[PDB]
């Protein structure tokens, strides 16, 4: 398969210049009335799952012949200050819509709001039916990895054949999520990408979909992305570092994570701190 | 009046039997999308209120020529871990309707909300007006059993005569609660019957219901029942035993009593620990 | 300006009679289906921020050629007892509307939910769009008083002139905001007048508009108001000790404050406690 | 054993009118505010609105036994929860308005509670402990232990000792603990007011401990919905369930009832904790 | 009594700019996490934002009395709720950066903040509390004890005494209390740091304590409005309001300002919480 | 320093199956409650699932340098977040299953998730603290220090000293901190129980320290994916995750593992918490 490039050196923005930056995306977020955050397999690393394009990622690993470390298991991730972060952006009304590529499972065990998530590469956690398209996010990873038969039935009242929802390397992307995501990035005047290189052709083109009609693409990762020149702002930092400045910054606690936890909709929006001046 | 069969012998399922059977209740819930739980005084005992058919109970007791015992006032009576764990499943999702012949008021007092209960036997503490058919849930027993004159007056805009909601031997069933309880039990693909001996002709029927067009039936009862035969699944146990082990199995907390609170309406559902593996 | 009558002595109820009036306004909450508070500066003293027309009042203090006290910032004060009581109300639905005349920001930044909301006369701590009507909850007081231009612009997507929202001594009442106080007001069993003497020519007879058609009004201020005549119950004392025994009868916590915190739109109901029966 | 003296059992309940009964939780919260050292006595009484019938009440295991009834468990003892009652009595102890606690119950729920061991006396045991005969340990477990006369339960020792474990279940014959009844009798003699609560108080050594208070000064308060044995001794008899009562005197006392986590030892009292200020009393 | 010395009144008040603000509420951090030993003196400045007059402010008491004109209060002392300022003390004394306080407030609203009695020295007494004339036992009451200047209320002592109860509010010719008076001497002896919100200091033994930390290499700040007696002594001075100075002060520090759970007195300090670890200085 | 000895890196890692794995677990949960004195050893292995790369792991430090590579950090050490095991730590502390807790990790994260430093000995020493060289004073600051191998930082002691503050980084050469050394051998020595979580043992004083648990009937117990150095000395070793472990542990002893406020310091251990009463064991 088509891996893209691999392995690139990382990039530390200084301090002075790391919190300039975290006030600029702070002043974004208070001056936009339509967040998305695109998310990728970098918000998830400091719970102990590798990245696939970074040093140690699982692509970067096979090339130099290695394989990559886990620190834990699917099962015992615990999500990261970055997942609690976006749990509470969402629950304030400063986050839109949230589009992820990762598979991990981890927004969804966060409690992030599932009718408010494009997971655009599907989810170890959870099965849907063959005939009647219900979804059943369980609490171990599935089995199957490729839209194959996990071997449990549908019990809807069906026993249907339910299959895993990892795409293997041709497989088109879920069309109501893709939809969705499209949808979200086209009417947007703000989107973030977290820990995403945006290699991967849909998925990775969504955050440009923003910058169309006046709105401000920032992108916050270790290495170059794709994208780099189209972005406004750059942040070269650890995105736990950035989001737990950006909270602070916007007056907003990070929650406790009550443990594993399935949101179905989202919640009406809880109240926020009032606005600076700007400008 | 006819009081149906009185007294019988209890039945005790043995430890190893007892929590198989709990494993088996929980895969049940697990594998349903519509649960109706139907509650009688069974669920009180625990809280010091007598039932009606037990050893020690009301009708039970007359034959004898013995006064059952309250052990507390219907005012200083506090919900069972039973109780507080109806609430949890309501507001989980995992709880469709509730149906109870208690007229005790702890359902409502629990705080479950009003629009998700058929109180089919009515509440000691609850008053409607005979003209707007406007309720008033009081912080005290009313004073009449029989749908009689308290002899206090409406206070919508009335002066309306306000009666009693405790049917006597020979009242017609509340229509829109009675309603309520027959669409939920018909379209339910499971039925769980605590502390019940199901020999009242409209209300004990209810869960059979259920049955038709392949939904399950589950009883939770120390004695027999008029339905025994109907049951998929019979657990002879202390409900609070029964329920303490099913929110365990659910990944579940027993909330806390927060004290007497009314909810009309339900609040829209909280996240749930996702479904295991189940076949 | 006409500034009408500064400076009446002021009453103190004693404390026999004080008790049974605010039994009385415990008795007129529980007997009516739809409550609006009005509120003055008067709710706000006790956080350091001095009224109008009271003794050491903003207008007295000038004609005796004093300048008033603040013993706060706008910025650094805090809600009173009976802010956050009327924000227990209208989360228990004990309280329908809530018109206030405060400039102050206090109700908002209590967290009070601002479609719930009528401020009368603005707020310190709000810009408007003059194009597009949009308004910012700022975390500072704007800087201009009487609808000029704050010099900062619109950024929905504009570049609109944003304007203070605080009325000079000719300027007409919002509509929206009046508009909403009148059918509150006109549509109540129930107003009940907080720290404000009632002499403003619209805001203050729209609790008379509650006594048409049936309806009961309060009146709780230390000095005499214009409307004392037209009161069922006149309590003079201190707001919050009034609203904290009010809260007591009703059996209601005074919620803790977060701190500054914008609330656009109601949150659903939560429980409260069961009526007593009366008479 | 089957001839022993089992007492007065089944003796009518008496009830306070409404009028009467609040203004003794009134005088009762009075007394606890004038008081600078409260212990309370407790008997199967805090523990029927659980589930778990009492001795010598009207539905008692020795009332039924006489009418040749059997009482009725509305729980296990794995599965009871604590009452109002018992979670008053932990905050009580928690802004220190409680000295000692000495209790006559052998359910266990006191300690399931969170009531600190240090500050309770466990006059006639507990199903859920066993002792170390040897080392003289105590095992606070999960479940009953299986054993009541102080018999062997099959566990051993696990102090690094593999001595015997036993109930601590007293039969009919054998004595209190020393230490638990030297602590009782030191809390009851030098406290300024006693307050008992479901106990009929007529065990010998048991049921007179809240005398010791009445010698030198000292206040005896009796609620109980029957007569009890020493009711004559009393500055205040209260006819009511002592839910309702414990409710409303914690309402007079402007302290919330803490919610129960669920089972849960304490071997030592944790520091005092903030309590509202007293009422000016004449 | 009639012609007391009472000081300097209605002096003029001082605004440090926001700019010059922020940089000593950033000192005044540094100052905190660079001493071993923090007391703070408090007098009617933390009161005013809870509608409870000065006495030489513009306002104040002392200060309307020289015009002819009367001070307003906006509250009762029993419906006064502790400040922003009130709150952020209890913290500081439980994360251990707050040694002693030292008050010259009679208006009880320390105590009822849930500040703990062993670790504050109430200089000029508090209403809400009543003493035995014979036991030197003190009652901390829901509500003011009626008198001034150490006469009899007409309650009695409930230890078991039958004593006379008196108010602890001194008069004009009152000595301080001796066990007050001598852990403010100490406390501000030995302490590195003594930080002063709204007093003016005039008053003769309690103004003074402050200038006893100066003695030995201590640092002394004073947050007020207007000039105090000892201006001159100081390394830091802030003239703003000491609600925005305390939430500033907090939010350098990471800590949060509690919840007031209402009325409620702690006779002795629970042991320490967790805090920040220290920036690094210089 | 260049040559010094790294010990055997890199070793392939174990993984028990399911089966075998919750046998383990239920195994452990039984010796934690047979025993009266549980001590904690945890190395590197706890902090790689909060980011943080270990020594003698695939992706260790010294693993990656012998094939020429560079170990990855996922966050900086002020970023990192305590993980599961950590958090669990505190609560075994905090309801008296842990009596004392020996850690080799210098990545500060034990004392920044709340763990009391009175029941820690920090035996490598602690990236975010500096000593004075004269007063031996302990600063805890929210950042790294800056240097390692015990030298100056360009602070000074703040005690009223102006002494020297140094790192607490041990070099190679370095001897042991006394006064930890000696606490984590008094805590091993006379513990029934040792649980090593994350650490390979081959470091010459702080390795051996679990075996001292073993002389005198103890049982000693290690958790870890890669064969360590004493696995022959070992009653039960378990080849997973240390926070899969950890979080079945807890379940199976009814606690919940803490939320973690945020980087905060406690230098002395509160009073005991209640915990669940004991199953009861053969
Ligand atoms: N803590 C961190 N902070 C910031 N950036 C980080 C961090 N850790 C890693 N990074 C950066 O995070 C970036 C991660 O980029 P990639 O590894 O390509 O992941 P994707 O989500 O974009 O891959 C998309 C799909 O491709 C796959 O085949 C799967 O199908 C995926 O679903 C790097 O550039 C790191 O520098
Ligand atoms: N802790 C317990 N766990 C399980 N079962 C229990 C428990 N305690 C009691 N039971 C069982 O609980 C069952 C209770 O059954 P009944 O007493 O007939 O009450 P109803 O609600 O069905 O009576 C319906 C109406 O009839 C009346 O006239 C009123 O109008 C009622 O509204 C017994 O079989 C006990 O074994
Ligand atoms: N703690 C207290 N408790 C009760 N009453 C109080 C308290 N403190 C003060 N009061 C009473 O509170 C009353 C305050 O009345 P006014 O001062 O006229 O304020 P408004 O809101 O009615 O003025 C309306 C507009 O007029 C202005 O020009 C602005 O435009 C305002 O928006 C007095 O009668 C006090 O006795
Ligand atoms: N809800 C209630 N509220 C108040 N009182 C109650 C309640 N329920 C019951 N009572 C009263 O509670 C009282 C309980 O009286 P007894 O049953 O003799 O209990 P003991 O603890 O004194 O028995 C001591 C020993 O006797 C044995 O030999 C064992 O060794 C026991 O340990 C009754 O008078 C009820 O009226
Ligand atoms: N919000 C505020 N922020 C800061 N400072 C303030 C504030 N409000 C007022 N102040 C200042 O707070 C200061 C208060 O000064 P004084 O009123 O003399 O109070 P004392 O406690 O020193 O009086 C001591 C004794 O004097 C009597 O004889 C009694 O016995 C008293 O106990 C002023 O300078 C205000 O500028
Ligand atoms: N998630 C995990 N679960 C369980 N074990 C793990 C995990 N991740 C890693 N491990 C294991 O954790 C183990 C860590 O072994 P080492 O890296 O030698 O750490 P130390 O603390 O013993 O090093 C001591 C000193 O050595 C230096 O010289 C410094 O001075 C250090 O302070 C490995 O065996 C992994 O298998
Ligand atoms: O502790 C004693 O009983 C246990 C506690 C208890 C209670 O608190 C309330 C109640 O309604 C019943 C009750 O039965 C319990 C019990 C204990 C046993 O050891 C036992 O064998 C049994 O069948 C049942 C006990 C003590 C006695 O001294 C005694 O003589 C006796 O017969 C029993
Ligand atoms: O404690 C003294 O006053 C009380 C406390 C207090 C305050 O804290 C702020 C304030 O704005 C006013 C104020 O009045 C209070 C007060 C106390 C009385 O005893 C009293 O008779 C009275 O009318 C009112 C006091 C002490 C004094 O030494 C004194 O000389 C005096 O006149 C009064
Ligand atoms: O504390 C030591 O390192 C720090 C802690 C640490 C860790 O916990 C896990 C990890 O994956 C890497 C790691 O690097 C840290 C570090 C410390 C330094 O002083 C330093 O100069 C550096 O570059 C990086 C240390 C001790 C040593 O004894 C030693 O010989 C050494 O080289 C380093
Ligand atoms: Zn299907
Ligand atoms: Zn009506
Ligand atoms: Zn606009
Ligand atoms: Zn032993
Ligand atoms: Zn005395
Ligand atoms: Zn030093």
């Amino acid at each position: 398969a088509d891996k893209g490039k691999c392995g690139l050196p990382e990039i530390f923005d200084p301090p002075e210049e790391l919190e300039r930056k975290v006030w600029e995306l702070a002043r974004l977020v208070w001056q936009s009335s339509s967040v998305v955050f695109h998310t990728g397999a970098g918000i998830s690393t400091a719970s102990g799952i590798p990245d696939f394009r970074g040093p140690h990622g699982v692509w970067t690993m096979e090339e130099r012949g290695l394989a990559p470390k886990f620190d834990t298991t699917f099962e015992s991730a615990r999500p990261t200050q970055t997942h609690m972060a976006l749990v509470q952006l969402e629950r304030v009304g400063l986050l839109r819509f949230l589009v992820s590529q990762n598979v991990d499972g981890l927004h969804v065990r966060s409690g992030f709001p599932r009718d408010k998530l494009a997971e655009l590469h599907g989810n170890m956690f959870v099965e849907e039916c063959a005939k009647c398209k219900t979804q059943y996010v369980r609490d171990t990873v599935v089995g199957t990895m490729g839209l194959k038969a996990t071997g449990r039935l549908c019990t809807v009242a069906c026993r249907g054949e339910l299959r895993d929802t990892i795409l293997d390397w041709e497989d088109s992307l879920p069309d109501r999520d893709l939809a969705l995501a499209d949808e979200a990035s086209r009417n947007a005047d703000l989107s973030i990408t977290l820990g995403t290189s945006l290699q991967i052709r849909p998925s990775g083109n969504l955050p440009l979909a923003t910058k169309r009609r006046g709105g401000r693409l920032v992108i916050v990762n270790l290495q170059p992305t794709k994208h780099d020149r189209h972005a406004d702002l750059r942040i070269h930092g650890y995105v736990d570092e950035v989001m737990t400045r950006l909270m602070k910054h916007l007056g907003l606690e990070i929650p406790a994570w009550d443990g594993p936890r399935v949101l179905e909709r989202a919640l009406p929006p809880l109240p926020r701190p009032p606005t600076p001046k700007l400008e």
